[PDB]
């Protein structure tokens, strides 16, 4: 996957999903740039978990899959972000054991990503 590629592949995941909550614009651009500084709201959180099931990463309790994101990552990501991204994965393989609802579990664990990334992070 090219840098081209990813960050067209953001606005396609996007367009996937968010459609299909009710949103503030606002708060998804915070979420691009790696900003998770704010209270979400549940259709928010349910967003990162929509975002992840299109990747395969999580199921419908919002349990992480770290091997399989990993494996995936030469799909998910550029050359240029993979070191990174693979720590990222590593330091929060575990964040939704300790969260009981599904679409927390996927945000906490996005959330987890964005303080343990380089400046390359971006979401969809
Ligand atoms: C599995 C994705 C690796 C995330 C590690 C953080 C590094 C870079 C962030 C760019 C990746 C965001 C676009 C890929 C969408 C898959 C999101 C999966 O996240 C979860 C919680 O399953």
């Amino acid at each position: 996957m090219t840098m081209e590629q990813f960050l067209t592949s953001l606005d396609m995941i996007r367009s996937g999903c968010a459609p299909k909550f009710k949103l503030k614009t606002e708060d998804l651009d915070r979420l691009r740039v790696g900003d998770f500084n704010f209270p979400p709201s549940q259709d928010l959180m349910c967003y990162t978990k929509c975002v992840s099931l299109m990747a395969g990463t999580v199921n419908k309790k919002g349990e992480f899959n770290a091997p399989k994101a990993l494996a995936q990552l030469p799909h998910l990501v550029p050359p240029e972000m993979m070191e990174m991204s693979r720590k990222s994965v590593e330091a929060c393989r575990d964040t939704h054991k300790q969260f009981k609802e599904s679409c927390e579990r996927v945000y906490q664990t996005a959330k987890c990503f964005s303080e343990n990334a380089d400046g390359q992070f971006m979401w969809p």
